[PDB]
């Protein structure tokens, strides 16, 4: 009785490292995960496996022959907790549409029955920034139901959490794809917390946790591990394993409320993140006073 | 002679401000531009026209119907020193492609006759991150004939260099798409200068210029507006008019020669960004 989730939100902000951490502490509690990478960008999987690059579907395929006669082993790999891993692989550059590869290899997971085996959960790890059809094809096609938001207290990374939120409704009159909560991969930046929570009410579900910046994160990763494995004793540990618990029993499942521009603007001068903007200056050159 | 541009570069390094400053320094110098944006997360042509937002041919058609009931007039704007602004409008999240929304974008002006009017270059300002079909569509369609990828000396905007120069490798058979160079946006850090130089080579192309960072940019910013206009002595102006010098007389247009990433790592540890790998204490626990 597996749940389908996927963890979404822009790069350039540790989704990953947060993902592969949840996942690593949700092992540890007795939990078969299987990891589903679908981001053309940043590694899902090497912290699981201590490996610098996990064979995609996608390049087992533009090589190999193409998929039918790919073997599920070639693909999956399991790592620390007996974590079991895959990684899709992006679009072939200039050419390819990321939504397409990802399909085609839960299809293949699926078909070879992959799903098939004792697993609690499955978490996807997708690109959550430009939301276009093809980044939300794991949702149209009722691929994973819950869906969580990873997010930061800044502008480009909360409009990805707005524009994640309205793929999320686009598909909401049809199926048991709902958001699940914000977490917040905090950046050490003022009131980051309560910007989140801010966000998160407005759109109708919750922070789930607040992930710290801790030193020990980075250590755990140039060695390609979670900090689950490398300092079990971690005070960062702690801060997974409480995420992994809330995302076990959480209950809170909704269609979002995606906000407006000026709406989410406010929100970001109203904590502390952009200024008021000058109207009077406008348009006024050096020369003009 | 009309010449078709296209900036490329991934988000977050300040590509559509130097567009826009670029494409400022052009005009200040008489040459009539155009740009064209294609970048779902970054407005560019606000400096241009003092604007917050402009309204795009996507959600200006969601309005009225269809493309074919709009007005030129309603989505084309002009600004600074003339400058005609366009903005093609982000996929409609969850649904939408930049493939298809770029193609209604151009062929709609093209339609209206935006194009003929008097004017020395386009220029598409493009999101080039994930180089999926979707975001090469200006190349696919060869609507963009010069392409300059803006980046900076860091992993991911060398790597979105390295997949944009790909795209282009793509459709080398069928158009005139070509590489003219590549614009490093300064980020204060050591020896870029010389890391994008060394990419350029490797690439097959040049470093047209290095952008250097400057306070007097988000000044200008934050008055909605370029430094070209804003204030037209500072130095940053004559950093934004020598790219605009180089890209007019600009010859040098080629078919990139993507790198590895392991020729992209060496790339970087040489010129010191990314460190060596310290085989030994991989996965070893630490205690
Ligand atoms: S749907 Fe998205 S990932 Fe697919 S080709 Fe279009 S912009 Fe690219």
């Amino acid at each position: 009785a597996m749940r389908q989730c996927a963890i979404y939100g822009k790069g350039g902000i540790g989704k990953s490292t947060t993902t592969q951490n949840l996942v690593a502490a949700l092992a540890e509690m007795g939990k078969k995960v299987m990891i589903v990478g679908c981001d053309p960008k940043a590694d899902s999987t090497r912290l699981i496996l201590h490996s610098k690059a996990q064979n995609t579907i996608m390049e087992m395929a533009a090589e190999a022959g193409t998929v039918e006669d790919l073997e599920l082993e070639d693909v999956l790999k399991a790592g620390y907790g007996g974590v079991k891993c895959v990684e899709s692989g992006g679009p072939e550059p200039g050419v390819g549409c990321a939504g397409r590869g990802v399909i085609t290899a839960i299809n293949f997971l699926e078909e070879e029955g992959a799903y098939e085996d004792d697993l609690d959960f499955v978490f996807y790890d997708v690109l959550g920034d430009v939301v276009c059809g093809g980044f939300a094809m794991p949702i149209r096609e009722n691929k994973a139901q819950e869906i969580y938001i990873v997010c930061s207290g800044e502008m480009m990374a909360m409009y990805a959490a707005n524009n994640i939120s309205k793929g999320i409704v686009k598909y909401a009159n049809s199926g048991s794809v709902r958001l699940g909560g914000l977490i917040c991969n905090s950046r050490n930046t003022d009131r980051e917390d309560e910007l989140i929570i801010a966000l998160a009410n407005k759109l109708g579900t919750q922070m789930i946790h607040f992930v710290p910046r801790d030193n020990v994160v980075q250590r755990a990763e140039i060695r390609r591990m979670t900090v689950i494995e490398y300092d079990p004793k971690a005070k960062q540990a702690d801060e997974y394993r409480a995420l992994a618990r809330k995302v076990v029993d959480n209950k809170l499942l909704v269609i979002p409320n995606p906000i407006t521009m000026d709406e989410l603007e406010e929100l970001l001068m109203e904590f502390g993140i952009m200024e008021v903007e000058d109207e009077s200056i406008v348009g006024k050159t050096a020369e003009e006073v």
